[PDB]
């Protein structure tokens, strides 16, 4: 059958392209490439992950992709797949995650006369994906086997290149259709991809004078810039650090920088937003890819690297370092003097328990910010967070997939050491949102060293710190923003046969130092009724 | 009053004037103007607010609130993936023709593509699944044209409601209503006591559009041997009431001459009248796939199903000439009695409680006035197999796409709307019962739909029966492709998820009982509860073979 | 050959669905259904129209549909076809024209890796079409011939149903794909009947309206006929069918104080109409068919499909309106007589005077369609066409040509032994230059027998003289960027395409229209726009 030959050629090319994991869901029909994928899974060339929940499957693919940087395929055939995959595909587009969405249209059947069990289509594919490629239906022609093998492998390498950003430096989701009718020609020698894409550079140098009082702000997707390593740097948790001179986010409003270098895409902290929008401050955007971040439109120039003249005034560096120490002190002490555990205490504890080579996975809301408020030093750490569109959905499967991909890479190094830990920190709403991600059949890969820390303040803590958190809304905000739920986390973990423990904040460190089952949830109860006061006390101690 | 608060209050007001009684809300900062406005309407009793955490299952809750009493229902959420999480419920609402209003907050459209946090292409995200995609203009600070802005906001809100209820189209469905909103997003400390721009006098909708009467008479001769097949969304046809009728559980009965689905392949209809959209029964599909028998499609709206290649004509109602042969009605009535007798006998002779036994017991417990919610895979198949008489009861099921998402939330939402509709009657009697029958995989999958926050409305009389055979009604009853497909390997091992632990996790009363206690337990109440009945799946294929042999 | 069987089944069902005309263009590959359509053309079962310009070809299809109300197919395979069809597809959506766009995708070929010279997609199909249906590849299964013939014919009826609004009362464009791999044909129903028959449908939404309140009727594009409203003063657009005989000149409207408005169809003309419809003190009742209702300001009180009336207009009100109508008809005619130069308004008044029952009238956007209304044309017994969906000045020549062909075809189908009725088109000069391509028709292709295109040529855009940018403080700037003079030799253009042409004066227009010429002719009448604004100022002052 030409369709089975074609499917094996594609799967083979996908494996040479660096795909190591494929996610699937049961549906109305067989998945695309199902048998060739099954053969490769059995042979150990790739690893399959199956889930019933199509939404959590999309996010499992994201995690499997950002854990070690590899392209990941997700393949489902059902009438709800496109709708359920939407959230993950949007995150993959905005965070530039190489996600390949496989489909298998049927050209011998009617479309548009009723509900389609294979693909029920929304409007986001047009706007979200880097490419939409459909292989031909496989012709029955042994005469043309060599020419078809070339066409198929060329097209597969185009899918892979579009998703990884190999030539565009703009990785993201790709829609790859392999049609079939209802009801192996080799690749390049020595395992090379059919169409090889050697390394590319996009170079856009900007002239910047460092003698001007400069602060670096690095956000999601920031590059590494050695020539900027000495400047005071307010770094989001997921930004790689270029140097060793951190500036705490809370210190920023008490300095007066005269220019800003912005790396990647900042999304955290109102003081950062305000500074980038200040008309009297030059802002230089250094980022990869086609677009640049600039909500205010205030930025002066954008490129990919800086060509620097001068150096920072010693008085400026020394003044930034003293506000940095005052902010660190203000947090440590007001946390010490607070009589109730909050998410900020939980984040502080997780940050101390971390060691080099760990992978940290951060939920949206307070956790990703609290870790920054606690001054976590991210050097030697891989920090992952779905900052593309900052959803609270799918964070459990993202952590699981990230642990799996990260352990898989460490395994392949052959090293005798135990698999490096993955530690997730997420809020209680975030955990309830994607609890279904906890359900993993015995037939499926399970992380060996994943700890999910759930900081549970029985609602949405971040909203205590916004305008709706003002006391004049006290009666009203509790229901429509606090959103309390009274979930028994321990029961939920028991229901899914997931090792679970409820501990106090000071036991968090010790518990995380002691290894446990491959996958486990550590719940720490927290309070959010006092959170706006705690943050007010930290500000006043600045 | 700042522009965001003013706009939000005008929109919420016009939605209430348009007949919206329930609103599902999920938390966020960008939708804060909507959340404040809705909670004010809740506090003064103009609507009933339901807050949820998970946008996805929250959309099926809204679906339940819409199908329970027949009213348009809004779900409101923040910008970004929160909106994308409504996709699954939008698809169901489209195919099941449910008046679901997705009311999303957005950033100003000019911020698209600037790197703004939690922003995405929202307008048109759903494509052709929605009846309409409507946007409001960003609210300007310009009091001189407050009354002009009031008119455009209420008109837009009236277009949303008309598209969703099908007031002009006769084709209800979901509508995307996107509202770009900018700071300030919370109500100002001052002015105190501002006045929201007024709607029409006497609470009338700003632009009033009455429900269309859509009519398409079609001639049909009843003397030709006729079977009626009615599926999801079918209408009632008194002049067809005497015909033998294979009716899906969700189809309203027009008459009293039932024909069991198993009997149909053993009869020889010479023509078919197809009511609504029948998807459920394999015997039905086989018959409709046969291009030789003439089929007439009677539907309540402009859509008609593609299940038959030989639909001769479409209509909304038949104009009947003649009457059926008494011998033909005799023949069908005899096969009906035979078909159900085979089922009840083989059921009684089977030594193990299967999901079919649970469905038979549930069907036997119901009385007129009950609402019954069925998970759209096997529970709806089994209840029909057991021969449930649906006269005088409301059967709800997500038969649009018959997916697995949101079945629990839909049961909860149907119960709340149905009880509410009966609070308004004024009867002082206890609220009607809502009984849901859900399989264990479906219940586990949407278990988080059980979650109702302490401050949120709880059904007064919903019982969720879980027929737990520890794995699907899947590889029993087959589906040659499925044994080959590697994704089926998750179905080879019983999942063993503890149902009682799940009900504990969402603080819902749950008991585990035997099928014989089911009838008495349901007559007995107590708010919301789950009854888990364990069940065998191993003998299930043996049971169906015995029924097939008995025919 | 399976696709040959499929293609013939589809063409046969399309024919049974009332398709009489199909528009094609040469392209990189063969049009969908090309050989089945040829066979039907040869046999006189359908009529093929070929054009090289894909854009004019779409507007020709629009004309072939609106000329007698039939569904029309357009079939092009080229790398530019979707882009060139866009304008007509948008017009088909907004004017609710039953336009079927045929395509033929190749499922054995790669998509998305490079330029696609079979169909290069834009973003508009997802927002403009009523349906997008793909037949699916034809396979080699002779036993399933009955089942496949049923499936194909069903899908084709579903396509036709979506395009004509047979069940939705919402006609519009549909995308119909028949994919391709690269003499007995299975029969449809007895007696030429469609495979899935759709009996007549009604959408009924009655509204209670009190006629004793001082009421005016404004009817626009797509207005329906309402007997119970025939006596009210009615400001009608040229394309709106008249219900009665109490016209109310649009220039009269600002001089009356109506206390409620019944609005029929979709109004697009006259700023006094827009002002009245937006007046918060005036209840507005929108009566229209289809899913949506017009309401720019949001001021409307209710919408439906018909009126249930109580009461009757006060006789004082009727005479006040009938007299204000007389005042305005007279102010226009007297200041037209008093005006020194020929303007487009003069040309319109002359064309109005020359029309008679049985004629089809095609109006360009811009001043022509307004001027006919200001000239007080009586449209009873006259079929008035204009592309008011989006009011483009593009494609009006091919629209008039297609309208004429379809209207003539309807008359020839009767046995009448008469010269076919006249189609008279009135368009401005920019509009004519925009779609001049539509004049080029090969000897092989159908040509209207009685089409006369009148071109009111004021060497630019007359309508902008009458707008705010036409005020004298912009005299230097506006000439170039709104007037856009071109100095085209209209007679030389028509001679290049072998089209009978005459430059004539306005009094000469009635006589020339009375005796026929070649089947297609262009009558150019030179007009002035320099004095246009003051002419309208004179008519305002006279009121
Ligand atoms: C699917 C979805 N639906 C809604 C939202 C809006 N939202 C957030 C956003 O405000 C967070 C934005 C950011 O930059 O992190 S943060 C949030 C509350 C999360 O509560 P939590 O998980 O208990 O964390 P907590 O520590 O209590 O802040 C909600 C509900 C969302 N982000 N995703
Ligand atoms: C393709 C296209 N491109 C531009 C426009 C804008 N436009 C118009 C519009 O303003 C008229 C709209 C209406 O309601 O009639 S009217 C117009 C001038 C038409 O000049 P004309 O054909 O010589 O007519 P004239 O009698 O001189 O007014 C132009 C350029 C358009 N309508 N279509
Ligand atoms: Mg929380
Ligand atoms: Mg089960
Ligand atoms: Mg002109």
């Amino acid at each position: 059958n030409p369709s089975t030959t074609q499917a094996r050629v594609v799967v083979d090319e996908l494996i040479r392209g660096g795909v190591r994991d494929v996610v699937l869901c049961p549906g109305s029909r067989n998945a695309p490439l199902a048998f060739a994928l099954q053969d490769a899974d059995r042979s150990g060339r790739i690893r399959l992950h199956v889930r019933i929940d199509e939404r959590t499957a999309g996010y499992l693919a994201i995690g499997l992709a950002i854990g070690a940087g590899a392209p990941v395929c997700v393949a489902m055939t059902s009438g709800t797949a496109v709708a359920n995959l939407g959230p993950a595909v949007v995150e993959a587009n905005y965070a530039r995650v190489p996600l390949i969405v496989l489909s298998a249209n049927r050209p011998y059947e009617l479309l548009g006369t009723g509900a389609n069990q294979t693909m029920e289509q929304l409007g986001y594919f047009g706007t979200q994906v880097r490419a939409s490629i459909s292989l031909g239906l496989a012709e029955d022609a042994p005469e043309r086997t060599s020419a078809l093998n070339a066409t198929w492998r060329s097209a597969t390498c185009r899918v892979l290149a579009a998703a990884t950003g190999a030539r565009t430096a703009n990785a993201g989701p790709v829609h790859f259709d392999i049609p079939l009718r209802e009801p192996t020609p080799p690749g390049r020698p020595a395992g090379k991809p059919w169409t090889y894409t050697p390394p590319v550079t996009f170079d856009q140098p900007l002239d910047i004078d460092l003698s001007v009082d400069t602060v670096v702000i690095s956000g999601h997707g920031a590059g590494v810039h050695p020539n900027l390593a000495a400047l005071p740097t307010v770094a989001e948790p997921t930004a790689p650090r270029s140097g060793d001179n951190p500036l705490h986010p809370l210190a920023l409003p008490l300095l007066r920088p005269q220019q800003v270098i912005m790396l990647g895409r900042p999304t955290l902290h109102r003081p950062v937003s305000v500074l980038l929008a200040d008309a009297e401050v030059p802002v230089f955007a250094l980022t990869t890819g086609p677009r640049w971040p600039d909500v205010s439109g205030n930025s002066q120039a954008t490129g990919t690297r800086a060509v620097t003249t001068g150096a920072p005034r010693p008085a400026w560096l020394d003044r930034c370092a003293a506000m940095n120490r005052h902010a660190i002190a203000a947090v440590r002490e007001q946390l010490a003097a607070h009589p109730l555990t909050t998410g900020l205490h939980v984040a502080a504890a997780v940050s101390h328990a971390l060691r080099p080579g760990d992978q940290l996975v951060l939920g949206a809301s307070n956790p990703v910010r609290d870790v920054a408020l606690a001054g976590l030093d991210t050097r030697g750490i891989r920090v992952r967070s779905n900052r593309g569109v900052a959803g609270i959905d799918g964070t459990v499967s993202t952590a699981i997939g990230a642990a799996l991909a990260y352990e898989g890479a460490h395994e392949r190094t052959g090293s005798p050491d135990s698999p490096p830990r993955t530690i997730a920190l997420i809020g209680d709403l975030t955990f309830v949102h994607d609890s279904s991600g906890l359900l993993i059949g015995p037939t499926e890969p399970i992380p060996r060293s994943l700890t999910i820390v759930v900081s549970n303040d029985n609602g949405g803590g971040i909203f205590e710190l916004l305008e709706q958190g003002d006391p004049r809304f006290s009666d009203v905000s509790s229901r429509i923003f606090g959103t309390p739920h009274d979930v028994d986390v321990g029961a939920l973990c028991r229901a899914y046969h997931v090792e679970s423990r409820q501990i106090e904040v000071d036991e968090l460190g010790p518990t995380l130092d002691q290894p446990g089952a491959g996958m486990r949830v550590l719940e720490v109860k927290a309070d959010r009724s006092s959170l706006r006061q705690l943050h007010a006390a930290i500000k006043a101690a600045l």
